[PDB]
């Protein structure tokens, strides 16, 4: 037995943290392929989340590990398909992936405050390590881009996505 | 001879076939031509259309090979002048080459239904091997590129067109 | 606007040349693909003809660019089909591509002479620059070949035509 | 067990398939010595034919890999002797090389109808993927062969047969 | 004295020559400087004009070089102020270097029918081999922008002049 100061609590807290980053790498996916459809053919914003959904994939996997690592039992659920079949707009699309990136956020934030209270200072710094500041900075990153789309619908929306999606994406 | 297990109708229709690649790369050598004009000056739809002709030719040139490879005769018909000698629009353009592109394709699909039929695995497996894929490809970019014209019209479309020219193609 | 010293007649011939270019460039790919026949095959009389076909291309396509270059509008008619479904011997097939050659070059030739009476030195140099020398080097080395086939033919014309085509082509 | 979809009727048909690769193999061996021999003496033709002897060998190989993977059993019988001890003239031995190979392709195309009939979409793509194209380009090389051979039999046999082997093979 | 058939009269047309081809230069001169003024600010047009002085400027040199080598005297004028101190748009610009452009072209032109009158190779050689195709692809090049400008007015002059500065130019 490896396992020391490693609560159920947190262990549980851990798997479903791996199920949220799961279900949004299915997400990413799921958005990226929406933006590869001929009648959307937006080939930049498919990259994005394509991206996006690996990272979340690798996050799950950090996290798996470091589960491992501590003696926990990784233990998986279904992940619930994505929220929508289709995004919409650009903007639509990113003010959903924010959401989504706010949830994921909030669930670290509650899974620390949990460590903190369980005194359990290596989950801590996994998440300080690893999460929170990837985390805050690809927000950064989402509401920058969302002023900018939202800066170029204007009039002529079809316009502001198009240069949008050639010349930031 | 060589000849087995080739039948007439495939013959024939390889031969067609070759007419019909001949005639849209000498389409897309007039769509080329027509935005290389001083009063169109698209130097981007140019080379699309330019780069295109050039594999319709090869497409051609890979039919009369295999014809010659199982012992089959070319047979060269008149190729018919383009349809239109003014293609209007980078829109207008890109929905006549999809509909040309199309009409290749079902001409690919009524070979290989005919190369079942005859029990020519050879010929169904070269349709497949060089020409199916290539233009389920050639089709989904030519529908992207139509989708991102179309989004590009709205209320200015000189601008539009200018745009999609420069950053796309 | 840009023409400028660009007459009509001028416009017309040009247009009639490039398609004289093509259906040459057709005659040659005919020609070629005759020599990879089963019952035919001789590679390097292949290799020549295919060879003359692209140039026969590049030369209409270098008439096409010269068009727009002036200001006029290219006019794309029929291409006829090859004189000719099978082309015989090495020899029938060098005569017939040779009065092929003549026959560019005469119009060649009629073109410069409306040049010249129409007070157009733009393309007149044109046709100096990239037709002329060209076709009389082609027609040099096309009666060269003439010379050996037939030299060759004598009382064994199956062993000379295989020589030609190992030693010389 | 790994065997699925797999009949066994298409399990003794690859066995037979296999026989007929190995026993080519074989005649291409004696074919390549008799041309070896101090009173044959055609450096070239050998060279030609213990090339197609190691094709066939591979092509045996390839069928007793996937007969394993697809999870069938190969089962060996003799290895009949090539039909003839002395082949005759280079015109005589690749007549005999392209009735062998008709006979594999036929062979081929029999299997894939089976395969076919029997609803085995791997096998009918490992037969296109790897033998039906390289059996079509084999016997059109042959074909090309055979007729330049004739070609230069003319009045002086010793000679062409000669020069055949110097300048093609 | 090298001179030789080279008349008094062709010597006064390539000293004209010359001073409009450095006239030319002398109008792209003020044109560049007026694109980098601080109001007007179009770095792209700037370097356009500026290096059309200095091709202008070359041409005169190679007319001067030929004065001498056939034994003309080289006699200088006064040089002409541009037509203009403000260009105003993109457009007014590129229209007025279009102008500027067919008067050298028909210059050219002029001289040329001068030197087949006087019998004098060399200068209708000269003409076509440094100045006629260059003037009549210059010409071209400006139509093609030309028409890219004009498609950018629209509703939204600025945004165009932009847009054709930064990305064509
Ligand atoms: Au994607
Ligand atoms: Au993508
Ligand atoms: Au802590
Ligand atoms: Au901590
Ligand atoms: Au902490
Ligand atoms: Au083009
Ligand atoms: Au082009
Ligand atoms: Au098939
Ligand atoms: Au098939
Ligand atoms: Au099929
Ligand atoms: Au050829
Ligand atoms: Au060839
Ligand atoms: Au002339
Ligand atoms: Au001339
Ligand atoms: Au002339
Ligand atoms: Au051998
Ligand atoms: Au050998
Ligand atoms: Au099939
Ligand atoms: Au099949
Ligand atoms: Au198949
Ligand atoms: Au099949
Ligand atoms: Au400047
Ligand atoms: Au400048
Ligand atoms: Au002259
Ligand atoms: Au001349
Ligand atoms: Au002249």
């Amino acid at each position: 037995q490896i396992r020391q100061n490693y609560s159920t609590e947190v262990e549980a807290a851990v798997n479903r943290l791996v199920n949220l980053y799961l279900r949004a790498s299915y997400t990413y996916l799921s958005l990226g392929f929406y933006f590869d459809r001929d009648d959307v053919a937006l080939c930049g914003v498919c990259h994005f989340f394509c991206e996006l959904a690996e990272e979340k994939r690798e996050g799950a996997e950090r996290l798996l590990k470091m589960q491992n690592q501590r003696g926990g039992r990784a233990l998986f659920q279904d992940l619930q398909k994505p929220s929508q079949d289709e995004w919409g707009t650009t903007l639509d699309a990113m003010k959903a992936a924010i959401v989504l990136e706010k949830s994921l956020n909030q669930a670290l934030l509650d899974l620390h405050a949990l460590g903190s209270a369980q005194a359990d200072p290596h989950l801590c710094d996994f998440l300080e390590s690893h999460f929170l500041d990837e985390e805050v900075k690809l927000i950064k990153k989402m509401g920058d881009h969302l002023t900018n789309i939202q800066r170029l619908v204007g009039s002529q929306a079809g316009l502001g996505e198009y240069l949008f999606e050639r010349l930031t994406l």
